């Protein structure tokens, strides 16, 4: 009967993934999101990585559910007029362009919130450098600290520079809406891809300061028989926090790249872990009884657990080990996730009917609310809503026809 | 003169990283965040990974800036009474416990928003399984798709299961505050670590569907001379989207694990890339002139670029290549980030004075606002605000003294 963003109007210039992920969520929260697209071309994701000739790619449909699409040429007298009318009516304008002024917009509409995503902050030496996903992962600390100590920096499959940056801009936009309830004014909100990556790497900045102070990191694989340099090193599949763990092979790993589990050695669970793996002697042995004592031979311990896990299927391994309250889970493949019934039931993976394509899967709205449920719908066809939007703005049918004709002739 | 969450009152039961990251942001947006801690012990991060004996760890100070701390024993008659008074006054209650009912809370305070983080959704077969960071990375798709095709699943340094889950809960809480402006009611908001990871891996679900349809992924390293299985494979340092790229060695890589850059081959920038690397012949050569043509020998191309990058310092490499509008950046180490002047100027890395410790660095508020600037402050000492909070609740000095005495005796 009501949604959080009921009545909110968004002008959405975003493309690719960072900005569209943000505005897709705005739409799912009830906002009217109008994608303003280049006539005859549209968002680049419509044409990238297509699996079916001549129809919008999955890259597009999974990021643009529930949006409206207009085609608009701002470089004409009528396009500029349409743009001004849209700005007067809008609550939020969002853009994520590579490197109508804000001053003018404020004068047109002092209630408007302007959201902008860039690769880097305004004062960065890299302010004018184009960033894609992995460029941000490199600049933000993640590639440096992900991977193995004897291998290269490694990018993460997770969209640390793209969807993550979108989620951070979304936080800012919702805060700005809340602030507007108090001030009656909009404002500018900016978010950089580098900063989004850094925020998720906060704990690696913790580790850099520990390393600066002490010269070693007790819980890292390099302690005590390896070497530390001046910067936090890659730790392979180490825990990353106060509880050690590792990725362990399960039955079938020679041919199945996802036949593995993650296993945590939780400090407060040590006795239960010992019972699980048939090592009751390790409950009181001073070399094993505390985390500090375990650390210098922690890989011998993981090797002992792996002697068991390699003999059974990962799902069996987790079923057995969790009886002992061990934090662990299988490494789920994208195929397993795409078919998991619980993720359908939770609305985490959602089937959507798309015009011209038929069914596709998307990731749904991740957080759950007791007072409303988003209804996830198809993505817009290019320019599907141009006429409807112009009508809502007060243009007559003859005026709309004239605009379309002028465009066709130009 | 005003902040977005001015006057909002938060009761914060969270510990470790997911929940505290969320409520730290609430505090930075102006909310009063009261951490409710176990007497004599407090949040586990106070004592984990310490670098200085007997004072709060950096793990704690970098996640609990600007909060208040009370020590409260809910298992006594007076503790339950304090708890009820706090709930009556609060806007938001947040918890992230491992696996006062909601029904009762709604009756006490129909305006209260209750936020909860768990490892898994309520209908998951894993609902009762403990999750740490990397357990969620395994269950959410990220470990499966991160790393190399001939190596194990790999965890990301970025806190995909922890701070990322916090940011998603934060989105939900701000949406619920906006919804409350319309309904006059609070609600429950829930977020799972598995779902947070999956949301950042949306593009790998795109790829799984493409793979299901076609049997290959044209832009992955395995095309065309490798093999595809049933699930999206690890792609090493591949682009992840519509623009190919790779991590390339720079001068010093034999001894410096961060002597590398990320380099993107941007489709619309191919001629400029050719000019950059001294290969004008590749502008019109049909084997190189289009992305489709480049893909089968893309690693020969990266090898040619690396013949240049290996000869100069990464920062020199980026200075040269960006003149040609190539999207690229150095792999910045945590040491470089910790000292970068631009990140201080932008408020992305922030120096804070902590009682008993002195100066530490934290990651600041990532998004920037034109209408307010957060002031990032010290973390609370354990129980620092117990008396102040009890006074605000209307307890007399004699009552507070009696509560402290009763506790000391018990
Ligand atoms: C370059 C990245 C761009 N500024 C966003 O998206
Ligand atoms: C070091 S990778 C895995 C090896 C085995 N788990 C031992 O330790
Ligand atoms: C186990 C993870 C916990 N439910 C949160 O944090
Ligand atoms: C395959 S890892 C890097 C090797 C080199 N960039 C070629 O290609």
């Amino acid at each position: 009967l009501s949604t959080p963003l009921q009545g909110i109007k968004v002008l959405d210039f975003t493309g690719v993934q960072s900005g569209p992920s943000c505005t897709q969520m705005l739409a799912w929260f009830g906002a009217d999101v109008i994608k303003i697209e280049r006539p005859g071309v549209g968002d680049v994701t419509r044409h990238q990585l297509r699996d079916i000739p001549d129809i919008d790619a999955l890259y597009f449909t999974m990021l643009n559910s529930n949006k409206r699409s207009i085609e608009l040429n701002t470089k004409t007298a009528e396009g500029k007029e349409v743009m001004e009318k849209l700005i007067r009516e809008a609550d939020i304008l969002v853009e994520n362009f590579h490197p109508f002024t804000w001053e003018h917009i404020q004068e047109i509409n002092p209630r408007l919130i302007f959201g902008s995503i860039k690769g880097f902050d305004e004062c960065s030496p890299y302010v004018n450098v184009k960033a894609y996903e992995n460029v941000a992962q490199a600049a933000g600390g993640a590639a440096s600290t992900t991977g193995f100590w004897d291998g290269p920096p490694l990018v993460s499959a997770a969209a640390l520079g793209d969807s993550n940056t979108g989620m951070h801009l979304l936080i800012g936009l919702l805060a700005a809406l809340l602030h507007r309830e108090k001030t009656g004014r909009g404002q500018r909100v900016t978010m950089s891809m580098q900063d989004a990556v850094l925020n998720l790497c906060r704990v690696k900045l913790r580790d850099q300061q520990r390393l600066d102070k002490l010269g070693y990191l007790e819980e890292y694989p390099q302690y005590p028989n390896g070497t530390f340099g001046d910067a936090v090193p890659r730790g392979g599949n180490a825990g990353g926090g106060g509880q050690p763990g590792w990725i362990l092979k399960c039955k079938g790993w020679e041919t199945d790249p996802n036949a593995y589990i993650y296993f945590t050695i939780q400090e407060q669970n040590w006795e239960n872990t010992c019972k699980a793996i048939g090592k009751p002697e390790w409950i009181t042995d001073p070399a094993y009884s505390t985390a500090h004592a375990r650390q210098p031979h922690i890989f011998d311990i993981f090797a002992e657990i792996e002697k068991y896990t390699v003999t059974i299927d990962k799902h069996e391994a987790v079923a057995y080990l969790t009886q002992f309250d061990i934090p662990c889970a299988p490494v789920l493949s994208m195929k397993e996730i795409s078919l998991d019934p619980s993720l359908r039931q939770s609305g985490s993976v959602v089937e959507v009917e798309q015009p011209l394509r038929g069914k596709y899967l998307t990731v749904g709205c991740p957080m759950k609310f007791s007072a409303f449920t988003p209804d996830i719908k198809a993505a817009p066809l290019l320019g599907e809503h141009t006429a409807a939007v112009l009508q809502e703005l007060g243009y007559s049918d003859d005026e709309i026809a004239a605009m379309k004709q002028n465009h066709a002739i130009e």
